[PDB]
C-alpha cells in the first residue's frame, strides 16, 4: 500500500520509561531504525540522565543513530526570565547531545495568549535558537485549553514572525482540535511541517475527555485515524520523519521485547 522507507522513521524515548539511554539506543539499533528523540520529562528530569554530552554522543554514534529533538520547552508563549533559563539549559543540552531540533510547547492553563504575544516570542526564540544552532519546533496542543491548537495558525504566526522554525504535527493533538479537519487540506502547508509525532488511541471515552494517559502504539482499534492522517500527509507530498510518541503509563509495564513487538507492529500497520 503505502511505501514510506524505514528510515523515515524515529523513536521517541516516552515509549521506554524503563530502559537507560545505552538499553534504549541498543534497542532502536536492533529494530534498525537510525532516528531518536530524547526528552527532559523522564524518571530521571535530565535529557541524559546521569551521563555526560560526550558520553550520549558516543553512544549515539556507536549505535548509528540521530537525535533528531529533544522534548520540550514549555511554555514557550509565556517567555519569563525563567522560562528564558529553562530553554537557554535544554539548548545546551540539544547542542551538547547533537540533538537537530528542540520541541516548543504552548501555555495550556486555559488562559488566553494573545498571537501579537506568541508571534513576539517566536521572534525573540528564532534569534536564541541561532546562537546555539538548533532548529525550532513549534508543537500546537489540541486541548481545548490550549493557548495555540491550530497546526495552520501556528504556521500563520510563524510566517508573520519571520522565523525559520516549523510546525509539529502531532495526530493526537490534530484529533483533538475539533475544528481541525474544515481548513486542514486548504490551508496547510506540508513543507513547514517539520515532524510528526504519531501514537495510537483505543480509549472510546469522548474525545474533549481524552488525556495522554490514553495514548499508546497502533492497533487497528485505534480511534484517532492515524492511517488515515498519515496517508494524506503521504498524498499532500511529505518526505519528513514520522516519530512513535506514547505517553501511557501502560508502557512502564512493557519488557524490551513487547517494546520491539509494538513498534514493529505500528510501522506494519503503515506500510500494509
Ligand atoms: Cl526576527
Ligand atoms: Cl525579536
Ligand atoms: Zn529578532
Ligand atoms: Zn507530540
Amino acid at each position: 500500500g503505502m511505501n514510506i522507507e524505514k528510515t523515515r522513521f524515529c523513536i521517541n524515548r516516552k515509549i521506554a520509561p524503563g530502559l537507560s539511554i545505552e538499553a534504549f539506543f541498543r534497542l532502536v539499533k536492533r529494530l534498525e531504525f537510525n532516528k531518536v528523540e530524547l526528552r527532559n520529562d523522564m524518571p530521571s528530569g535530565s535529557v541524559t540522565d546521569d551521563l555526560n554530552y560526550n558520553q550520549v554522543r558516543n553512544l549515539a554514534e556507536k549505535y548509528g543513530l540521530e537525535i533528531v529533538t529533544i522534548n520540550a520547552v514549555y511554555p514557550f508563549n509565556q517567555l519569563t526570565e525563567e522560562v528564558v533559563k529553562k530553554t537557554e539549559g535544554l539548548l545546551r543540552d540539544a547542542q551538547g547531545v547533537g540533538a537537530r531540533a528542540l520541541v516548543l510547547c504552548p501555555l495550556n492553563d486555559g488562559t488566553i495568549v494573545p498571537p501579537e504575544v506568541t508571534v513576539e516570542a517566536i521572534k525573540r526564540l528564532s534569534d536564541l535558537f541561532a546562537r546555539y544552532d538548533i532548529q525550532g519546533l513549534v508543537e500546537p496542543l489540541g486541548f481545548r485549553v490550549s493557548s495555540l491548537r491550530s497546526a495552520v495558525w501556528a504556521q500563520q504566526l510563524i510566517r508573520e514572525a519571520g522565523s525559520p522554525f516549523k510546525v509539529l504535527l502531532d495526530t493526537f493533538h490534530h484529533h483533538l482540535y475539533e475544528e481541525a479537519e474544515k481548513e486542514f487540506a486548504s490551508r496547510i502547508d506540508i513543507s513547514a511541517i517539520g515532524l510528526v509525532h504519531l501514537s495510537g488511541v483505543e480509549d472510546t471515552r469522548p474525545t474533549e475527555a481524552l488525556a495522554d494517559e490514553q495514548r499508546i502504539m497502533l492497533s487497528e482499534k485505534d480511534v484517532m485515524q492515524n492511517y488515515q492522517q498519515v496517508q494524506r500527509l503521504e498524498n499532500m507530498g511529505y518526505r519528513g520523519i514520522y516519530a512513535f510518541e506514547p505517553f501511557s503509563s501502560q508502557l512502564a509495564s512493557w519488557s524490551e521485547a513487547e517494546i520491539e513487538e509494538q513498534i514493529n507492529r505500528s510501522v506494519s500497520l503503515l506500510l500494509q
